[PDB]
């Protein structure tokens, strides 16, 4: 079973080193941007979340009581995606074919201190298509998959897939690795300053507020 449910995680599971050092540097420096931004208050309410070791900044669309409950906004709570996002960025997944133009509608910068992390989740499939792309930026990091050992630690302590995540990757989900299986990050994987691009199309049929 683990083995066997690592080889069906790997299946729908696809990376590209597509930004070099360089591009990543430029990118990198508009993250900087935003998040001081961010601290002048330039921002509508719902598009800065902040956590102690991790802040999320929502753009294009965003999402919110009660858990797999998750609700868009109207869109106009939350801020446009920045035109960097769409030319550093979106452009160069487009050009690569990764996924077609006019899929994105929906990027989530998540900034990510030293020891931070994310618990155990599914990106919810009630708001998002499939699939989820990632890009990240600043670090090398790790992104495991099922998640049972941050909750059930006598039992079991290492993650069914470890996945590395190199600065400038692109990391796509999607069928099994999406849908079937939770993903999150650990502490331990996060050594220095890391920050994720989550490029996302929201479903037409998506609950609302
Ligand atoms: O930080 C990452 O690479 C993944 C975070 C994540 O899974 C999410 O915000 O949906
Ligand atoms: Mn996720």
């Amino acid at each position: 079973q683990k083995e066997e449910e690592a080889r069906k995680v790997k299946s729908g599971i696809r990376q590209m080193r597509l930004f070099s050092q360089d591009e990543c540097a430029k990118i990198e420096a508009r993250i900087d941007e935003v998040v001081s931004r961010a601290e002048k208050g330039l921002y509508n309410e719902h598009t800065v979340d902040r956590a102690p070791l991790r802040n999320k900044y929502f753009f294009g669309e965003g999402y919110t009581r009660g858990p797999g409950q998750e609700r868009l906004y109207p869109p106009g709570d939350v801020d446009e995606i920045p035109e960097w996002v769409h030319q550093l960025v979106i452009q160069k997944l487009v050009e690569h074919r990764v996924i077609p133009e006019g899929f994105v509608n929906s990027a989530v910068i998540n900034d990510y201190q030293p020891g931070g992390c994310i618990v155990s989740h599914v990106d919810p499939i009630h708001i998002f298509e499939r699939p989820i792309v990632s890009v990240s930026f600043f670090s090398d990091s790790a992104l495991c998959f099922g998640c049972k050992f941050q909750f059930k630690p006598i039992r079991v302590s290492e993650p069914v897939l470890s996945l590395p995540v190199r600065r400038g990757s692109v990391t796509v989900l999607s069928g099994y690795a999406a849908d079937e299986i939770t993903h999150c990050i650990r502490p331990q994987d996060i050594k220095e300053r890391r920050a994720v691009i989550i490029l996302r199309k929201t479903r037409l049929d998506a609950p609302r507020l």
